[PDB]
C-alpha cells in the first residue's frame, strides 16, 4: 500500500501535491497490482498511444531511465519522480533527463551512435543520419566525438531540436 513516509518524501521531492500522488497511486495499483511496473507493461503503455508504429524500442529506452536502481521494475516512487521531472521540471531538469535518455550506456557522454539509436527509436514508434551528424558536429565543441552534459545543455539552448523531439523543450 501507500506508506506515509513515501508520501512525505514525494510531496517534498516532486512537483505533485499529496492529492495528485494519491490519485496516481490508485491508478498505478489498478494497472500494476504488485506495485511493480515492468518493461512489458511499460511498452503496452506506449503501444496504447502509438498503435500505428512500433514504440517497443523507444519505450525500452525510456524504461531504463525511469528504472533508476536498474532492477527491471519501476516501483511507484520511481514512477512519480520521473513523471515529475518530465512533465513539470524546469528547463535544466528536463535537459538533464534528456541527456540520460540519449546516454544509453550511462557513461556520461553522448556518442553519435547513441543519438542515432534514439532517432531510430522515435522513427519506429512514429538523409536522417546527415541531419543528426550536422547537429552532433555542431554540439561537439572540442571535436572528440563525445557530448558531455555541458556540451548537450548549451547546444540544446541554442538548437533545441534534439530535445523537443522528446517533448521536453
Ligand atoms: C522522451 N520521453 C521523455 C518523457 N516524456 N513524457 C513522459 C513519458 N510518458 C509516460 C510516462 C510515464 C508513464 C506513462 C507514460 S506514456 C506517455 C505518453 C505520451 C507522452 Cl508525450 C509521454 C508519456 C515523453 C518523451
Ligand atoms: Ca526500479
Ligand atoms: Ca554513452
Ligand atoms: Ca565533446
Amino acid at each position: 500500500k501507500l506508506k506515509q513516509d513515501t508520501i512525505d518524501r514525494l510531496t517534498t521531492d516532486t512537483y505533485f501535491t499529496e492529492k495528485e500522488i494519491r490519485q496516481w497511486h490508485k491508478g498505478f495499483l489498478k494497472d500494476c497490482p504488485n506495485g511493480l511496473l515492468t518493461e512489458q507493461g511499460f511498452i503496452k503503455i506506449y503501444k496504447q498511444f502509438f498503435p500505428d508504429g512500433d514504440p517497443s524500442k523507444f519505450a525500452s529506452l525510456v524504461f531504463r531511465v525511469f528504472d533508476e536502481n536498474n532492477d527491471g521494475a519501476i516501483e511507484f516512487e520511481e514512477f512519480i519522480r520521473a513523471l515529475s521531472i518530465t512533465s513539470r521540471g524546469n528547463l535544466d531538469e528536463k535537459l538533464h533527463w534528456a541527456f540520460r535518455l540519449y546516454d544509453v550506456d550511462n557513461d556520461g557522454y553522448i556518442t553519435r551512435e547513441e543519438m542515432y539509436n534514439i532517432v531510430d527509436a522515435i522513427y519506429q514508434m512514429v538523409t536522417p543520419q546527415k541531419r543528426v551528424d550536422k547537429i552532433f558536429d555542431q554540439m561537439d565543441k572540442n571535436h572528440d566525438d563525445r557530448l558531455t552534459l555541458e556540451e548537450f545543455r548549451e547546444g540544446s539552448k541554442a538548437d533545441p531540436r534534439m530535445v523537443q523531439a522528446l517533448s521536453l523543450g
